[PDB]
């Protein structure tokens, strides 16, 4: 584990991360996607190799050695308010599973569920917040990414409020 376990937050292309391992914004059928998703594609496409999987879940394919976690939030243009926050949280607790059974020191890691899968709704605080639930009982150095100047400002006071 790290030595002192913190999050972080940095503005930037997750494809480009300094940590142990990454977390994929992924969706069910294991396809190329967009956002995040694809990004994660030319980066690491061998890591989609049976990497399907259903939402509320994370699967962890191996790029070489490096561990790339496709973890699938749900869309909320499909789910109902209640389901999609239910299977929100689900899917960031099989990343906390995973990132412990790795034994990585640090993961980098993208809020989920809120680019197009938000269902044109602002869902910095619920993802942020189940992220917070399912890691802070790891200790692995979190790093989360994201692309929103003020969305960076705002990941960054919910991080230093805890402190
Ligand atoms: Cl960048
Ligand atoms: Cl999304
Ligand atoms: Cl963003």
């Amino acid at each position: 584990g790290a030595m002192a376990p913190s999050y972080r937050v940095k503005r930037m292309d997750i494809a480009k991360n300094d940590e142990e391992c990454v977390v994929n914004a992924a969706n069910p059928r294991g396809l190329p996607g967009d956002g995040v998703c694809k990004a994660v594609y030319k980066k690491w496409p061998e890591s989609f190799k049976n990497s399907a999987t259903p939402v509320g879940t994370a699967k962890t394919v191996m790029c070489g050695t490096y561990p790339v976690i496709h973890a699938v939030g749900p869309n909320f243009s499909n789910y109902t308010e209640s389901e999609g926050d239910r299977e929100l949280a689900a899917a960031y607790r099989e990343v906390a599973k995973e990132v412990t059974r790795l034994g990585v020191n640090s993961v980098a890691i993208p809020l989920l569920s809120t680019g197009v899968y938000s269902g044109g709704k602002d869902r910095l605080t619920q993802s942020l917040n189940h992220l917070f639930t399912a890691m802070d009982s790891t200790d692995a150095d979190v790093v989360i990414y994201c692309r929103d100047k003020e969305w960076e400002k705002k990941i960054s006071e919910a991080i230093q409020m805890r402190t």
